[PDB]
């Protein structure tokens, strides 16, 4: 059976500061 | 607390030669 | 000898905003 | 929660000649 | 006596969206 | 369901004179 | 006492919709 | 001892690949 790809993401945003975080996201099977 | 998004997604890939799609995604509430 | 393409696609857009994603897609027999 | 987007294409060539056609494919629902 | 030239094609449409694609498509053997 | 065309195609051009023909093809079943 | 000439063709009949295309074809002398 | 609130995140990899993306997040003063 094929191997297909589900993901959740929450990306957290707040008073301007800074972390590490990025996203833009690409990837299969 | 926080929500989260759930999203599918596939890429087109082969035996390599290449075309107009892309994919690198990111976005939030 | 033929090899029929099929392929799966879902898109990702709610709310404006933006992401880099782009689809067209490419391939021939 | 909505349905995939499923696409087939051939593409025709038989000896070397010439066509408008073109694909580069996309849409979602 | 040449072998005959067969066409199969399906073009892609249903809920107004849109893409590149073209097709009005040519040959001979 | 509605009914399912098989046509082939090699085209009619030369020294000019005339038939009815043209052919630069789109469809679907 | 020339050698003959023979044809194939599929002529244009279809279910109501456009592509570019018709074949009816035929000749003088 | 300091007590601590916590937070849960989620980065995007199951099997060797790449994207862009974290999230793995702070602040400080």
């Amino acid at each position: 059976v094929h191997h297909q790809k589900l993901v959740f993401f929450a990306e957290d945003v707040g008073s301007n500061k800074g972390a590490i975080i990025g996203l833009m996201v690409g990837g299969v099977v």
